[PDB]
């Protein structure tokens, strides 16, 4: 119950910290081939095709995604607090590592949602592209919950 409790909370935030790095894959691909001057010709259909996809993206729905993650992330800590204090001569350490990257994961995520509210771009030119800091930030949420799902599946 407990343990499903954070499991299930986790998977949460899991799913959206993946959401948001695939959203990254897409604005890549499509921005590539409407770049003037890096990456291959693409013909112009492929070009008329970007430019609807990349009108999916914003800053808002960037936003609000990081919230709903930090959200996820902090629903994670609270359930980990209740499964850490219910240590039978001792906490696993892998319970204890779990809490420590989730304190670690909402500290990040809040600190890059202050980041993103004040880019000046409201179209999708609100998400970096690696073509960089910010870039690799956004991407790490899924690596570490991909970390605290492993921690905590015994």
């Amino acid at each position: 119950f407990k343990l499903k409790n954070i499991t299930d909370s986790v998977e949460q935030a899991l799913k959206i910290a993946k959401q948001i790095k695939d959203d990254l894959d897409i604005i890549e691909f499509h921005r590539i081939k409407l770049s003037n001057h890096y990456g291959i010709r693409a013909e112009e259909h492929e070009k008329q095709t970007a430019r609807e996809e990349l009108s999916k993206f914003s800053k808002d729905k960037l936003e609000a995604d990081l919230k709903k993650l930090l959200s996820e992330i902090e629903k994670s800590l609270n359930a980990a607090t209740i499964l850490i204090t219910y240590d039978y001569g001792g906490n696993l350490q892998s319970d204890l590592s779990a809490k420590t990257t989730l304190e670690a994961l909402k500290t990040e995520v809040s600190s890059l949602i202050t980041k993103i509210q004040d880019f000046n771009n409201k179209d999708h030119q609100a998400y970096p592209t690696s073509y960089y800091q910010t870039y690799q930030a956004l991407r790490n949420p899924y690596s570490k919950l991909t970390l605290v799902k492993d921690l905590l599946t015994r």
